[PDB]
């Protein structure tokens, strides 16, 4: 609906990632597990979030990209309600994630990596998955070069595909109007949302939203 | 050399993947903390086999796609030898964690998954990347066919491109001869590696090795 704020805690071990939950707890929307924190720690980290924050949106981004119905099972199961998995994945293992999604009133978001296609994100939406994470092009950012006219019209196919995308890569309050338009269900951000001014760069994204959502 | 043994650990408790690298430690000659592992235990699965098993090649299976420097330093400095990444990671990441491989005396391994083209084996292989592992096609398992010339030919050609492969899916004796005169590092396989019979089974897929390598 409008998009919400979305916090990737990329730490190092859970101790610190606890301490950063718990700050940001208050005005983000939804926590997310990242990958270098999930790799640290594994499964307990998820554990220890959502009996923290039983009331936030708990994402574990694993990127799968096989052995789907066993890793999706754990991942829900220690107490995430969104999973990430890979647009490389293959269909069938993104179809065995959705199933235990379904099973465990979870969602599966596919993380838009590598020679991905249209036709691939059709049998995402065929699949009933409607969330993926569209990141600012590598080749973009390394250029120098912000977000182009090629990024916003893909996210724009996926989005009238019925795609709600999560969207990613130095988000600011003042890129929020490009995506004027697109279907959003969050803005990510990592640790811009933490610490001591975390809390007035969520205010400014939100007032950027509200204007454009 | 000739192709070596690998076991790809899948157990979801830490407890258990100990007792199944103790087990078949003589006769495995590399011992992988597969992704399932990996995200049960997290880094403490890879230092607690890095301890158990000091003269063993340890891998790391995190099939990388994002944050690659971060993720890989990880993975070393816990007692990885090598590591996996996915192909599917944009070319700077693959880049990113070869650099900290060739700093801390590691190796990548590129795990073959997505729209995938002989352009990007490529690249990895400019990229001084030899490894890559190469999945039974899925598609062919869930048809209830075996291994292809379609796959079969891929992987000749990627061996031509310089890339030593590592070949997995259902692996059996039987099937080693397949894969004569394809560049093969390792051939992995899960559980049946382990238990009562896995020394069994190893013995059985070396005698077959021994056969048509070197």
């Amino acid at each position: 609906t409008k998009p919400m704020i979305q916090i990737a805690l990329d730490q190092t071990n859970l101790t610190d990632a606890v301490a950063v939950a718990s700050n940001v707890a208050s005005y983000v929307d939804v926590i997310e597990v990242g990958t270098i924190l999930a790799f640290a720690e594994g499964m307990k980290a998820v554990s220890t979030l959502r009996h923290n924050h039983p009331n936030h949106i708990l994402v574990c981004d694993m990127k799968t990209t096989d052995g789907g119905a066993i890793l999706s099972r754990m991942a829900f199961e220690a107490g995430a309600d969104w999973i990430t998995v890979s647009a490389a994945a293959h269909i069938a293992t993104i179809a065995a994630c959705k199933k235990v999604a379904d099973e465990l009133n979870g969602e599966i978001q596919i993380e838009i990596y590598g020679n991905w296609t249209m036709q691939d994100a059709k049998a995402w939406v065929d699949l009933g998955i409607t969330q993926a994470i569209y990141h600012r092009s590598r080749d973009a950012e390394l250029a120098g070069i912000g977000w182009t006219t090629d990024d916003l019209d893909k996210m724009r196919q996926l989005s009238a595909l019925g795609i709600e995308l999560s969207i990613t890569g130095g988000i600011v309050p003042e890129d929020i109007y490009l995506f004027e338009g697109i279907k959003t269900k969050t803005f990510i951000a990592g640790r811009a949302l933490a610490g001591a001014e975390g809390q007035q760069t969520a205010a400014a994204l939100r007032e950027q939203i509200d204007r454009f959502w």
